[PDB]
């Protein structure tokens, strides 16, 4: 029961998430790593936008399944 995700930063950051997991809590857990609201924030997968709310069970993800994380590293 593996996922993958991959940041628009490049570097390799993994996470763990079970079927019954929802995409919401998964796009918080990064957002909280970064202190800013989920608004900065998109995630696409197949040239479509990931809709905030869904679950890997309901949209059927299978394991290994990317998930591209586009957000803005607040620095500068």
């Amino acid at each position: 029961m593996q996922i993958f995700v991959k940041t628009l930063t490049g570097k390799t950051i993994t996470l763990e998430v079970e079927p019954s997991d929802t995409i919401e809590n998964v796009k918080a857990k990064i957002q909280d790593k970064e202190g800013i609201p989920p608004d900065q924030q998109r995630l696409i997968f197949a040239g479509k936008q990931l809709e905030d709310g869904r679950t890997l069970s309901d949209y059927n993800i299978q394991k290994e399944s990317t998930l591209h994380l586009v957000l803005r590293l607040r620095g500068g």
